[PDB]
């Protein structure tokens, strides 16, 4: 393990919005496979369903399009039509409160899912422990 194992409470029984407190955006997976954040809670591409592959390891899927959130070899988030190794994330508790998602494939490099204040996704190498961009709260739909 390259990381701690403090896990968040709550389960995967229902779909959630992944809210980034950094700029106040909900994680959005566009039908074209594009990923970013939006502040519009009426958007139909921010509803996500998480599922556990192993304890603490999850897939994050758009309920609207069925796409899986994934992080590519250069650190960019994208929507994948099929589940692959780039779609698994280590879900952890952070600052005793928030949920963070580390790319399993690139866990040794500490590449996180994160949104900037302007709503754009952060590239894996630009993320790290301590940033506000990596902190999410799973709000009920």
């Amino acid at each position: 393990h390259h990381h701690h194992f403090n896990l968040p409470p709550g389960n995967y029984k229902k779909p959630v919005l992944l809210y980034c407190s950094n700029g106040g955006h909900f994680l959005r997976i566009d039908p074209a496979g594009t990923v970013d954040g939006t502040r519009d809670r009426s958007d139909q591409h921010i509803q996500l369903q998480l599922s556990a592959e192993s304890v603490g390891e999850v897939y994050i899927k758009s309920t609207e399009t069925g796409q899986y959130l994934a992080m590519d070899t250069d650190g960019l988030l994208y929507g994948s039509q099929t589940p692959n190794e780039e779609c698994l994330f280590l879900e952890r508790l952070e600052e005793n409160h928030y949920n963070t998602y580390i790319s399993k494939k690139h866990a040794e490099k500490n590449w996180f899912v994160g949104l900037k204040k302007n709503g754009s996704c952060k590239r894996g190498p630009r993320t790290h422990y301590g940033q506000k961009a990596i902190l999410f709260l799973p709000l009920p739909v």
